[PDB]
């Protein structure tokens, strides 16, 4: 049910993955500035220059498309989430807590741009919790506790 509650507001996100993706990463870097250093192409870019950066927006679109692909499944995790855990633990070297940060940013952006109501906000937090727990289990399998 919580996947359905999020999908019923995904239309504005999928309609403009680049614009919404840029909103998400811009807001992540503003509200959680330590996350920006984890993206070495973007680390050091002054905040004023982030909203208009096409590479940032394109990266955000990639994130959102992947999340759409993980909603649109409702728990077919594996062939999709295991590679994501593998790359984020071992290539990008992202501490797991950062996923909670981007998930709260996404909740805020969907509240503002996608009509996600209070119950929808809770549903999305639930869904992101499922995703993050699976990512963490895979991090642990790789030796990243
Ligand atoms: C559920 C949330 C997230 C999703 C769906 C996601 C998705 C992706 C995807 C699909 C890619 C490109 C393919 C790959 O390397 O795996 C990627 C790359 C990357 N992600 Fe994420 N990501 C998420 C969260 C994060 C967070 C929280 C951070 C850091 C705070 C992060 C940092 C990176 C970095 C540094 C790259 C490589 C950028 C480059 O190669 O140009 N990701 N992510």
């Amino acid at each position: 049910a919580d996947f359905d509650a999020v999908l019923k507001c995904w239309g504005p996100v999928e309609a403009d993955y680049t614009t919404i993706g840029g909103l998400v990463l811009t807001r992540l870097f503003k509200e959680h500035p330590e996350t920006q250093k984890l993206f070495p192409k973007f680390a050091g870019i002054a905040q004023a220059d982030i909203a208009g950066n096409a590479a940032v927006s394109a990266h955000g679109a990639t994130v959102l498309k992947k999340l759409g692909e993980l909603l649109k499944a409702k728990g077919s995790h594996a062939a999709i989430l295991k590679p994501l855990a593998n790359s984020h633990a071992t290539k990008h070297k992202i501490p797991i807590n950062n996923f909670k940060l981007i998930s709260e940013v996404l909740v805020k952006v969907m509240q503002e741009k996608a009509g996600l109501d209070a119950g929808g906000q809770t549903a999305l937090r639930n869904v992101m919790g499922i995703i993050i727990a699976d990512l963490e289990a895979n991090y642990k399998e790789l030796g990243f506790s």
